[PDB]
C-alpha cells in the first residue's frame, strides 16, 4: 500500500462524497466482498471497449425518424454549415451520409483525413458508422428548426481516458433485548419484539414477544421458533425485526448471506425509526450507534446449495390480462401455477405467474428453476421495458427471477438506458444482495458509454449524499465506476464536485440571511458578489462540465448578473460564460442553486416527462414540453437549469394587476404579442402555447400533480409554457386551464374556437397515447412512490394513476372522460386560483 495507492481512494472516496472502505458500521464482509467482485467485470468492460468511439462518446438512435421530422426534411437533404476559424461553409448531404462520407465531400467540394465534425460550443461529435439523420443533436436542430454548425477540430485523444493500474428443524431466533440510551416524552409507554421472515415484501411466517414497559431498556431472552423449515429458506430471505409502542424501529438481516451459508452468531444490530418504501427493505444497520436504538439477538455451517379447457383457458387469460395494480386470489394463484407450462407461453404473464410462487417451499421454488430453465419463449419474445421494470421491483427476491429481467435490459441501445437510467439506479434499492445482475449492468453500461456514466455518477451520489439506509451499496458501486472511467472523466468530476461544493457553503450563508421575511437587502446583494468574488479569484475552477448537460462547458462568472431570488427558500441564480470559444453566441449559462425543496422528486418527474416525450415519438407527437435539467447535488440542495425569456404565469398577472387575486383573461395574450412583434413569430408562439399547455395539461394530470398555484407555471417569450416547482406535491381542477389560457387560444366565453379546438383534439390524441403505454406508466409511478417520497406510500396512492387513465375502458369512454376533465376549468374559472392567492399569499 504505498502512498500513492493510499492517495487515490482518498480522493476517490472524496468524489464518492462516502469512505468505501468504512467498516465502523457492518456485521459482516458483504460490501468489501462486492468491492472485490466487481473488479472483474469492471475491467473486462474496460478493455473490450473501442478507446476513439468511447473518446467521442457519440450519440445516435436506431429509432426511426419521426413523422413530425419527416416533415422537416425535403427530399432526403439535410444542409450543415462546417466552420473553420471565421471560414464557413454550407455543405448539402444526404440523410444518410455516414460522417465520413460528408468529411470527405468537404474535401472534395472545397495527415488529411485527420479531423473530425464536433457541435459548436459543445463536446458532442457527429461520428461512427452511422446516418446523419440517425444523430440526436441532428433531429433535435431539426424539431427546433434550426441550423447545425459544426466545426472541424481534432478528434480528442484515447489517452486522456487512461485506465490506472489495477435441516429439518424449524427455523427459530433468540430476542435478548433492546437498548436505547433515551426515550420519548410521552413515557408511560409499552413495546414488543415483532419478527417476520419476508421475501418480496410478503411475510412467510410471524411471532412476536410479550408485551412490556418501554425502558431505557428492555430484556427478554425469549426463543422465538417460527414454522417454515431450515430447508424451506429461499436465498434473499429477509429476517426482519420490528419494535411497536404502532411501529417505531426496525432493521433487516439476511439469513442466506452472500456466501449461502445460513447466518449464525450473536448479532446487535442498529435499527432505523420510522418517521410501504424502499427504505424498510435495506440491509444496512444505522451507522449512529450512540443515538439510535438496538436489538441483540441469537441464532442457533448449514450451506444452500446452488391443454386445458375452454372455461379455464378463457379464465387464466382474463387473470393474465388484468392490470397490475389488480391482487391475485387463491384460487387465482393456483391456476396460475397449475398451468405454469401454459403461463409461460406469455410473457406478459410472468409477473403474475412468479408472484404465485410458494417461496416458502423448496419444492416448489425448485420446480421454478425448472420452469424457467426452458425460456426459449422469453429469450426470443420483444423487449418490453415496462414487463421487465416489473420484475425488478419489492415484489421479486429471487436472483434467478430479476436476473432474467436484465438479461432483456441487454438489448437497450445507450439511447433508451439514457431514458431509464434514473428509474433503473433506484430499482437497486429492491436487490436483496450488493452484488446482482442490475448492479452490474449499470456499471457495465457505465464505463461503456461517457453519457451514461456521468449520469450514473450524479445519480447514485445523490442518493449517498441523502440515503444513509442505501449509501454503502451504492457507494461501492459508484467507486467501481470511478476506478474505470479514465483521467479525463475522472478529473471533470472532480472539477463539478469543487464547483458545486463551494456552491454549496454559498447558497446556504446566504439563506441564513432572513429566513422568514422576504427582502433581498441590497447590503445581501453586495455580499453576495462579493463571496463569489473571493472564490472566483483563483480558487474556483475556471470552468467546469454542467452536471444536467455534460456537453456543456461553464466558464467564469458573470458575478453582475448573479443575484439571490426574491423567493421564500432564497435560491442562487447563478450565470457563467460558454468555456467554449467556439460557441456561436454570447448568452450565458443560466444555473439555479436551491436549499429547502427534495429536488430529488423534481429530478424523478422530469424524468417521466422526458418518458413521456418518447412515448408520443413513437406515436409521432411533439408537445413541446420543457423537461429543464435538475440534478440533486445532495441532502436537500441542488441545481435547476435555468429556461431563458421566461416568466411566471403569476408575474404576468401581478404586473398588470398586482398583489391581488383580481386576475385578468387577456393580460397573457397582451404579454405574449408584446414579445411577438414579428408577426410570424405570434402565430407561430401561439400554436407553440397549445402544444406546450395541452402537453403539459395531459402529463400533469396522468401523474395526479395538476392543481397548482399560479406562480409554479411558467411561460417563455416563444410561447412555450411549462410547469416548474414540482417539489412536494374544497375546490380542485383536474389541471390548470385558466381563462388567460384559454384566452389566448381565442376563447373568452364557453364558446369553442379554432385553436381550441386544435388544443383539444391534441390533448385526446397525447392522452390516448399514453394509454397505449399504460402498463409502463403504472409501474414507473408507483417505484417512483417508493424510491422517491419520504413517507410511506399505499396502494391507495398507485391506483389514483391507474383512474386517470381509465383502465379498463374503451378509446371512445376514455377520450370523452379527459374531455369532460377539460369542462372542469372552463366551469371553474378563476376559482381555484383565487383560493391558492388566497392560502399561499395570505397564509388563510
Ligand atoms: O424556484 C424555482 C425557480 O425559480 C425556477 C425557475 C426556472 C426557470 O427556467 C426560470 O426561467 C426562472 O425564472 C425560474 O425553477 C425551479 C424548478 C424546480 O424544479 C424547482 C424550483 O424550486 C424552481
Amino acid at each position: 500500500a504505498s502512498e500513492e495507492t493510499l492517495a487515490f481512494q482518498r480522493q476517490l472516496n472524496a468524489l464518492i462524497g462516502y469512505d468505501v472502505t468504512d467498516v465502523s458500521n457492518v456485521h459482516d464482509d458483504e460490501l468489501e466482498f462486492t468491492r472485490r467482485r466487481l473488479v472483474t467485470p469492471r475491467m473486462a468492460e474496460v478493455a473490450g471497449r473501442d478507446p476513439k468511439l468511447y473518446a467521442m462518446h457519440p450519440w445516435v438512435t436506431s429509432k426511426p425518424l419521426p413523422e413530425y421530422l419527416l416533415k422537416k426534411i425535403t427530399n432526403n437533404c439535410v444542409f450543415i454549415v462546417i466552420h473553420r476559424s471565421t471560414t464557413s461553409q454550407t455543405i448539402k448531404v444526404s440523410a444518410d451520409d455516414t460522417p465520413g462520407t460528408i468529411l470527405q465531400s468537404f474535401f472534395t467540394k472545397m495527415n488529411e483525413r485527420d479531423f473530425v465534425l464536433r457541435v459548436c460550443g459543445r463536446d458532442e461529435y457527429l461520428v461512427g458508422e452511422t446516418p446523419i439523420k440517425n444523430f440526436q443533436w441532428v433531429r433535435q436542430c431539426l424539431k427546433n428548426g434550426e441550423e447545425i454548425h459544426l466545426v472541424l477540430d481534432t478528434p480528442p485523444d484515447p489517452a486522456l481516458d487512461e485506465v490506472r493500474k489495477e435441516c429439518d428443524r424449524k427455523f427459530r431466533v433468540k430476542i435478548r433485548g433492546i437498548d436505547i440510551p433515551v426515550l420519548p416524552r410521552t413515557a408511560d409507554l409499552t413495546v414488543f419484539v415483532e419478527a417476520n421472515i419476508q421475501y418480496g415484501q410478503q411475510v412467510l411466517c410471524q411471532r412476536r414477544t410479550s408485551p412490556k414497559p418501554f425502558t431505557e431498556e428492555v430484556l427478554w431472552n425469549v426463543w422465538l421458533e417460527f414454522s417454515i423449515k431450515i430447508k424451506d429458506l429461499p436465498k434473499g430471505a429477509l429476517l426482519n425485526l420490528q419494535i411497536y409502542c404502532q411501529l417505531l424501529y426496525y432493521v433487516n438481516l439476511l439469513l442466506i448471506d452472500h456466501r449461502f451459508l445460513l447466518r449464525h452468531g450473536e448479532y446487535v444490530l442498529h435499527m432505523w425509526q420510522l418517521s410501504f418504501n424502499a427504505d424498510k427493505l435495506t440491509s444496512a444497520t444505522n451507522p449512529d450507534k450512540e443515538n439510535s436504538m438496538s436489538i441483540s439477538i441469537l441464532l442457533d455451517h448449514p450451506i444452500a446449495l446452488p391443454e386445458m379447457p375452454n372455461q379455464l383457458r378463457k379464465q387464466l387469460e382474463a387473470i393474465i390480462a388484468t392490470d397490475p395494480l389488480n391482487p391475485l386470489t387463491a384460487e387465482d394463484k393456483e391456476l396460475l401455477w397449475h398451468f405454469r407450462y401454459e403461463s409461460l407461453k406469455d410473457p406478459k404473464a410472468y409477473p403474475k405467474l412468479f408472484s404465485s410462487v410458494k417461496w416458502g417451499q423448496q419444492e416448489i421454488v425448485a420446480k421454478t428453476y425448472q420452469l424457467l430453465a426452458k425460456r426459449e419463449v422469453w429469450d426470443q419474445s420483444a423487449l418490453d421495458v415496462g414487463l421487465t421494470m416489473q420484475l425488478l421491483d419489492c415484489n421479486f427476491s429471487d436472483e434467478n427471477v430479476r436476473a432474467i429481467a436484465v438479461q432483456k435490459l441487454e438489448s437497450l441501445e445507450d439511447d433508451d438506458v439514457l431514458h431509464y437510467l434514473l428509474q433503473l439506479v433506484q430499482a437497486v434499492k429492491f436487490e436483496p444482495y450488493h452484488d446482482s445482475a442490475l448492479a452490474r449492468f449499470l456499471l457495465k453500461r457505465g464505463l461503456r458509454n461517457k453519457r451514461i456514466g456521468h449520469f450514473l455518477f450524479w445519480f447514485l451520489r445523490s442518493e449517498i449524499a441523502q440515503s444513509r439506509h442505501y449509501q454503502q451499496r451504492f457507494a461501492v458501486i459508484l467507486e467501481a465506476y470511478l476506478r474505470g472511467c479514465g483521467t479525463a472523466m475522472l478529473h471533470d468530476f472532480t472539477q463539478q464536485v469543487q464547483v458545486i461544493d463551494m456552491l454549496q457553503k454559498v447558497t446556504i450563508d446566504i439563506k441564513s440571511l432572513s429566513a422568514e421575511k422576504y427582502d433581498v437587502s441590497s447590503q445581501v446583494i453586495s455580499q453576495l458578489k462579493q463571496k463569489l468574488e473571493n472564490l472566483q479569484n483563483l480558487n474556483l475552477p475556471q470552468s467546469f462540465r454542467v452536471p444536467y448537460d455534460p456537453g456543456l462547458k461553464a466558464g467564469a462568472l458573470v458575478i453582475e448578473k448573479c443575484k439571490v431570488m426574491a423567493s421564500k427558500k432564497k435560491p442562487l441564480w447563478l450565470e457563467f460564460k460558454c468555456a467554449d470559444p467556439t460557441a456561436l453566441s454570447n448568452e450565458t449559462i443560466g444555473i439555479i442553486f436551491k436549499h429547502g425543496d427534495d429536488l430529488r422528486q423534481d429530478m424523478l418527474i422530469l424524468q417521466i416527462l422526458r418518458i413521456m416525450e418518447s412515448i408520443w415519438e413513437t406515436e409521432s407527437l411533439d408537445l413541446c414540453l420543457l423537461p429543464y435539467g435538475c440534478i440533486s447535488t445532495g441532502d436537500k440542495i441542488g441545481m435547476i437549469e435555468i429556461v431563458k425569456d421566461a416568466t411566471t404565469i403569476a408575474k404576468i398577472q401581478q404586473s398588470t394587476v398586482g398583489n391581488t387575486g383580481a386576475f385578468k383573461d387577456e393580460v397573457l395574450s397582451h404579454w405574449l404579442k408584446e414579445k411577438c412583434p414579428i408577426e410570424e413569430k405570434f402565430q407561430a408562439a401561439v400554436e407553440r402555447f397549445v402544444y406546450s399547455c395541452a402537453g403539459y395539461c395531459v402529463a400533469t394530470f396522468v401523474l395526479g400533480i395538476g392543481d397548482r398555484h399560479n406562480d409554479n407555471i411558467m411561460i417563455s417569450e416563444t410561447g412555450n409554457l411549462f410547469h416548474i416547482d414540482f417539489g412536494h406535491i374544497k375546490e380542485r381542477v383536474p389541471f390548470v386551464l385558466t381563462p388567460d389560457f384559454l384566452f389566448v387560444m381565442g376563447t373568452s366565453g364557453k364558446k369553442t374556437s379554432l385553436h381550441f379546438q386544435k388544443f383539444q383534439d391534441v390533448c385526446v390524441k397525447a392522452y390516448l397515447a399514453l394509454r397505449h403505454h399504460t402498463n409502463l406508466l403504472i409501474i414507473l409511478f408507483s417505484m417512483m412512490l417508493m424510491t422517491g417520497m419520504p413517507q410511506l406510500t399505499s396502494k391507495e396512492d398507485i391506483e389514483y394513476i391507474r383512474d386517470a387513465l381509465t383502465v379498463g375502458k374503451s378509446e371512445e369512454d376514455a377520450k370523452k372522460y379527459f374531455l369532460d376533465q377539460i369542462e372542469v376549468c372552463r366551469d371553474k374559472g378563476w376559482t381555484v386560483q383565487f383560493n391558492w392567492f388566497l392560502h399561499l399569499v395570505l397564509g388563510i
